[PDB]
């Protein structure tokens, strides 16, 4: 039948209580699940959000029980990352021809790109050629936009990793797809084990294999699955490497730049420093050395979280100036600004949210002045600006532009990372009241910029920003239990992620939930054949254009009625949020 094609792998609605004895829940990646920690995380308040976000991104630190699936702190997984420090080590014996390749979409994309950064630091400050560089879908662009819809071709990836990888005689690439999800990565990797002299492919991600992504890409003949699964293969010959361990689901179910982009740092970040501070001690990389800086990263989750209560009260001064009408504003240097308009970019698509509402600022690379002549004229009573930075920084180009931005403001609150014992200037900087001193032991650092120190302050800030920029967003009702139903189709992924839960909110059958969610989308146009058989791009191409798609669809069936139906009735009532969840009641 048309459309057959197209939505035979789609898993059916089980019949209501059966949604586990179906084998339905097992076959939820473990990226898309719906956390249980955050069942009701509409209905938490800030400190409650801060307490369930906190827990959520610990479970990365949290290891194999007794039939299951490897993590983090399995024996698996650490030789794993053992072996490739040592594949990385080759590299690096013989920078002559050699390259490391960090690859991803989005947010893993974001992250390639930071940690391409610092490791090309850390062999500056010694005086080698820099060996490392990064590749996001759409390319360079896409680091600091929202750019969702760049990730589905596979093509596009196996083309820009033939740019970079020029006449280089041995390539690793680092395929970076929280759910082994994305066709950008997916035919890099194939790419790579069809030429194995040259390319030596690692892929990173947090779902088991068999939970890998498998429905087709629209211009590659393989799935993401039969690619790992081949990968897998490939590792007992010491040839590929699939790195993937879980870390349990997303607080925002699906919401991978959370756990995921932290996962990723953690991960790679671990097993690169590692080869790295080995090789010149003419010593292997041991699971030793990696339990050492990942122990490292689980303490900067604890210190991090510490100061929880600060991370609510930013939480709801983010919140507060939203709800009003008013913009955010996040200002930081060096790497940490970065972060910053990282986490404002994010906002744009995971919250159907303004590029102005959560914007971020590296001293969006606006200069002291240039900040204060252009950004500054725009601020208001209302507004909310968020200051980061270390005590190592620069705290005159720092001072000045919080005294200024004071007499437009006065809701501002910062994100200081200092060293045990270093002090913070101005014992009136208050300014800062009650700051959110972040103090990091003193630990023993060997190389010369201190990535260690480095590593573990992007992470928290990390953590900090998203806890922050996700907590505003649910506590003005845009989050439907931890589900974002609203969300904007701007790819095949988010398409499937909007028809399985027409599925779970509605627990209608997927014939009815997908003709709702192509009636909506193509609406006023009805259901040809032509378009129950077109492939997913054309739905794309067209709902990422609309407002709406998802809660008119469900509309339509919670109601049972049509699509003219269903948008009168939004259209009627007081909000979105309100017509969907009174719907559901
Ligand atoms: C239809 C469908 C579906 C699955 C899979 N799709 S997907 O793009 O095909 C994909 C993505 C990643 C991966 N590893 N495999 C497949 C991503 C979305 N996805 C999914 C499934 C269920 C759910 C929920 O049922 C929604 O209620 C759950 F509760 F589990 F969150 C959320 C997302
Ligand atoms: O790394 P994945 O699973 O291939 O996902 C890649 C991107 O889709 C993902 O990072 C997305 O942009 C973020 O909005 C997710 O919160």
């Amino acid at each position: 039948m048309p459309g057959t094609k197209r939505f035979q792998h789609v898993i059916e609605t089980p019949e209501p209580g059966k949604w586990e004895l179906s084998g339905y829940e097992a076959a939820v990646p473990i990226t898309e699940k719906s956390n249980p920690l955050t069942q009701d995380l509409d209905k938490a308040d800030a400190e409650n959000i801060v307490r369930l976000l906190g827990q959520c991104d610990a479970e990365i630190f949290q290891e194999e029980g007794q039939s299951t699936y490897q993590r983090l702190y399995s024996e698996s997984i650490l030789t794993t990352m053992v072996q490739v420090a040592g594949k990385v080590q080759e590299v690096l014996k013989e920078p002559d021809g050699g390259l490391v390749v960090l690859s991803g979409g989005g947010t893993s994309g974001r992250m390639a790109f930071l940690m391409s950064v610092s490791f090309n630091q850390l062999m500056k400050g010694l005086g080698q050629k820099p060996l490392y560089t990064y590749l996001i879908a759409g390319g360079d662009r896409s680091v600091v936009a929202s750019r969702e819809g760049t990730e589905d071709s596979a093509l596009h990836g196996i083309e820009e990793l033939k740019k970079v990888a020029a006449g280089k005689k041995r390539v690793i690439v680092i395929g970076i797809s929280v759910g082994l999800s994305a066709p950008f990565v997916a035919g890099q990797m194939d790419c790579c084990m069809n030429n194995t002299a040259v390319f030596l492919p690692v892929l990173v991600g947090f779902n088991p294999v068999s939970m890998a992504r498998n429905d087709p890409i629209e211009d590659w003949s393989s799935t993401f699955r039969q690619v790992a699964e081949r990968m897998q293969k490939m590792q007992e010959k010491q040839k590929a490497f699939v790195l993937n361990p879980a870390i349990g689901p997303e607080g925002l179910s699906g919401s991978s730049r959370m756990k995921g982009g932290s996962a990723t740092k953690i991960l790679l970040e671990t097993l690169l420093l590692a080869a790295h501070k080995t090789v010149d001690q003419g010593i292997a990389a041991s699971q030793r050395c990696l339990l050492e800086i990942l122990r490292t990263f689980e303490r900067a989750h604890q210190v991090t979280y510490s100061q929880s209560p600060k991370i609510a009260t930013l939480m709801k001064s983010v919140s507060t100036s939203l709800e009003k009408k008013g913009h955010v504003y996040l200002v930081g240097w060096q790497t940490l600004g970065i972060i910053a308009i990282m986490d404002g970019v994010e906002c744009i698509h995971t919250f159907g949210a303004d590029f102005r509402d959560v914007r971020g600022f590296l001293i969006f690379t606006f200069s002291q002045e240039d900040f204060l002549t252009s950004i500054l004229p725009s601020l208001t009573e209302i507004d909310t600006v968020v200051f980061i930075f270390t005590l190592d920084d620069n705290l005159t180009e720092v001072q000045t532009i919080v005294e200024q931005v004071k007499e437009k403001t006065n809701h501002i609150q910062a994100l200081a990372h200092s060293t045990v014992g270093q002090t913070l200037p101005i014992p009136l900087k208050k300014l800062f009241p009650s700051i959110i001193s972040i103090t990091w032991p003193l630990l023993f650092f060997e190389y010369e910029g201190n990535f260690i120190q480095k590593f573990q302050r992007e992470l928290s800030t990390k953590w900090v920003l998203n806890t922050v920029s996700t907590g505003a967003h649910v506590l003005l009702g845009k989050i439907l239990q931890n589900h974002m139903l609203d969300l904007r189709i701007s790819n095949s992924k988010l398409f499937w992620r909007a028809l399985a839960m027409l599925q779970r909110f509605s627990g209608q059958s997927k014939a009815r939930c997908i003709e709702s969610l192509l009636r909506a989308i193509h609406f006023p146009q009805p259901l040809s054949d032509d378009i129950r058989a077109a492939p997913i791009s054309c739905h794309v191409q067209v709902a990422h254009e609309k407002e709406q798609v998802i809660p008119i669809a469900l509309l339509s069936l919670l109601f049972r009625c049509s699509i003219t139906e269903a948008q009168a009735h939004l259209a009627a009532a007081p909000s979105v949020c309100e017509a969907v969840r009174s719907a559901l009641a």
